[PDB]
């Protein structure tokens, strides 16, 4: 039929990758502005169709796995995750493993997660000096990696094996290099150290499984106790892969959004006063942080929601088109890729009036702009929506509570200097991001 519009200029081998790399958010904004809800560009030799707006986002998220494949986008992560683990397995096994992941990340385990998250933040606060200058993102990355490793992997990783796991994690993360998009299977020393790190982490998982069989609430144990539709149990390879995938999934996303919550609150003393009022009221009615965060935090909840609207950490959601797909009268042929851009759809004026303004009261029950499910798309949507939704929200909300209760903060640079680095694989606050603290 009528194919989607194609961005007119490009390089032969690279397509639009240079313009994309300069500012990805700007590139996607510009494609929408010039071509519309369904617009095609090229990265290297591959053709991507950006789907923006509620309609096209519904098309994207609502499409079945037999139509839109999640596999190829994760090809770089396969040496870390493992051969037959999530996204490199066939659709059935992939989805069964992901469903195994789902329960451990919501509902009942959250209350046990809460105590340790609060305890970790308190512990870090105790050994700081009374006042100083820190990097906010550095702090949030350390806090979120510690708390999520403890909650999801187990106490063994935060305590006895902490040093070796820190090493293995930095080696694995250093193994996630973009060059692999261009030249896959290129031999690199960082890749050698990544592979060795994965071997060692699988050894550690095997050991801990054996010891736990001799003798806790965590994703590690939920995967030990989980089974397929067949009575077959998960191998140590599969368990180590799925665990490291969850750890990687939540680290930079949650850290960046916590950082942005703090930055925006310090930028806007109105909302900082509202949120601190909520914190001080909850600390009186419900002594201590506790699970009081989970529930009666509406103001901080909406602050986090608007933070995710204006700074969504995942800016491009890519899937290959397996069967001819049609959006808005336009045919997307198999072999093309489709993409969802939360940063672009969140800034559509029809969906969000005055899009560049930061007002968390967009999400009040009276206005309900997060109602579409295919407009506000920070956690994705559909079958493959975020399974770490509640855990991430709670981690952010709890970390902000303990920090804001125990310390008072001042922005160490210009309020307008704090910006997004869209050139990062998971978008985070900009490199300097410095703050000052003094204890209350
Ligand atoms: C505010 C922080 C977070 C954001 C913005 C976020 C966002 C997203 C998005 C947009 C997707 C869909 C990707 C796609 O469509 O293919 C996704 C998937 C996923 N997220 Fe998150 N996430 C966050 C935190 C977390 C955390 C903390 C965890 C684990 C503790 C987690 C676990 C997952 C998993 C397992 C999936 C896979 C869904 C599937 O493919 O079936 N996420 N996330
Ligand atoms: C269930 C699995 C969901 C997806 C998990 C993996 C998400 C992507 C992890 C990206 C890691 C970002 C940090 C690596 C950045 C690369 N550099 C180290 C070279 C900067």
């Amino acid at each position: 039929s009528n194919t989607p519009p194609v961005k007119p200029g490009g390089l032969p081998l690279l397509g639009h990758i240079l313009e994309f790399g300069k500012n990805p958010h700007a590139f996607l904004m510009a494609l929408r502005h010039e071509f519309g809800d369904v617009a095609e560009f090229r990265m290297f030799h591959q053709r991507m169709v950006l789907l923006t707006g509620s309609q096209a986002s519904e098309a994207f998220y609502r499409a079945p796995d037999e139509v839109l494949d999640q596999g190829p986008a994760y090809r770089i992560m396969t040496p870390i995750f493992g051969r037959g683990v999530v996204f490199d397995a066939r659709i059935e096994r992939k989805n069964q493993q992901l469903q195994m992941l789902m329960p451990a990340l919501r509902d009942k385990p959250m209350r046990t997660y809460s105590e340790i998250i609060v305890a970790e933040v308190e512990a870090m606060l105790r050994d700081w000096k009374d006042a100083g200058t820190i990097d906010l993102l550095e702090l949030t990355k350390e806090l979120t990696i510690y708390t999520s490793s403890h909650c999801l992997l187990g106490a063994e990783f935060r305590h006895e094996l902490n040093t070796e796991f820190a090493g293995i994690y930095r080696d694995l993360e250093m193994g996630i290099q973009p060059i692999a998009y261009v030249f896959p299977n290129l031999p690199l020393p960082v890749f050698k150290r990544r592979d060795q790190a994965r071997v060692r982490l699988q050894e550690l998982v095997t050991q801990i499984m054996e010891r736990r069989a001799r003798s806790s609430t965590n994703v590690f144990q939920m995967l030990i106790d989980a089974s397929y539709d067949d009575g077959s149990k998960l191998t140590p390879h599969e368990i180590t892969g799925m665990l490291i995938a969850t750890i990687f999934a939540g680290h930079h996303t949650s850290s960046g959004t916590t950082a942005w919550v703090l930055i925006e609150l310090l930028r806007r003393p109105e909302y900082l006063r509202r949120v601190r009022a909520e914190i001080d009221a909850l600390f009186e009615t419900h002594g201590r942080v506790t699970f009081e965060s989970l529930r009666q935090m509406p103001q901080l909840e909406n602050v986090i929601k608007e933070v995710l609207r204006l700074h969504p950490p995942l800016i491009l959601l890519m899937r290959k088109v397996m069967k001819d797909f049609e959006v808005q009268g336009m045919r997307i042929e198999a072999g093309k890729f489709v993409c969802a851009a939360p940063s672009v759809t969140h800034r559509i004026p029809e969906l969000f009036p005055n899009p560049e303004l930061f007002d968390p009261d967009r999400y009040t029950p009276e206005r309900a702009e997060d109602k579409d499910l295919y407009g506000w798309q920070a956690f994705g949507g559909g079958r493959h929506k975020c399974s770490g939704n509640a855990f991430a929200m709670f981690q952010i909300k709890a970390i902000v509570c303990v920090l804001l209760r125990n310390y008072e903060f001042e922005l160490a640079a210009a309020p307008e200097s704090y910006r997004d680095d869209y050139r990062k694989m998971v978008v985070e606050p900009a490199s300097p991001c410095l703050i000052r603290y003094r204890r209350r």
